[PDB]
C-alpha cells in the first residue's frame, strides 16, 4: 500500500466557509451512512482486499474517510476542491472496475446522491 492522502499540510492554507461546514455536517455525514457507503469510507486497502493492481492503476486515490478528516481540519480552501475530492472517488471506482459491477452500482447510487445534495449550498 502507499500512504494514504494527506489530511493536513501545514504550508497549505486553511479555510472554513459555510458551504464547507455543510459538506461535513449535512452532506458527507448523510452519505455516510447510506448502505452503500461502506467501500468509501476508508482508503482502498490492497493488501487486505487482495487488489495487487489498485494502487498500479489508481494513481490519485480518494476517499469519504480522508474527505472527512479533511473536512473535520480544515483543510480545503472552498467547497469546490472538496467536490473535486468526491469526483475523484467516484471516477477511481468507475476507472478501477467495469460497468454493471457491484462496487460501480454502489458508486453511482452514492453520487446520484450527492448531486442532489450539492444541488443547492448554503450562500
Ligand atoms: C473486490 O472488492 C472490491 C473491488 C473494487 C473496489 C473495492 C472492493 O472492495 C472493497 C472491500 C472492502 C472494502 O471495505 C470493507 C469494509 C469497510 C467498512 C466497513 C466494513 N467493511 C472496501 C472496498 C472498496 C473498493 N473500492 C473502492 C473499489 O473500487
Amino acid at each position: 500500500n502507499p500512504p494514504p492522502p494527506e489530511t493536513s499540510n501545514p504550508n497549505k492554507p486553511k479555510r472554513q466557509t459555510n458551504q464547507l461546514q455543510y459538506l461535513l455536517r449535512v452532506v458527507l455525514k448523510t452519505l455516510w451512512k447510506h448502505q452503500f457507503a461502506w467501500p468509501f469510507q476508508q482508503p482502498v486497502d490492497a493488501v487486505k482486499l487482495n487488489l495487487p493492481d489498485y494502487y498500479k492503476i489508481i494513481k490519485t486515490p480518494m476517499d469519504m474517510g480522508t474527505i472527512k478528516k479533511r473536512l473535520e481540519n480544515n483543510y480545503y480552501w472552498n467547497a469546490q476542491e472538496c467536490i473535486q475530492d468526491f469526483n475523484t472517488m467516484f471516477t477511481n471506482c468507475y476507472i478501477y472496475n467495469k460497468p454493471g459491477d457491484d462496487i460501480v452500482l454502489m458508486a453511482e447510487a452514492l453520487e446520484k446522491l450527492f448531486l442532489q445534495k450539492i444541488n443547492e449550498l448554503p450562500t
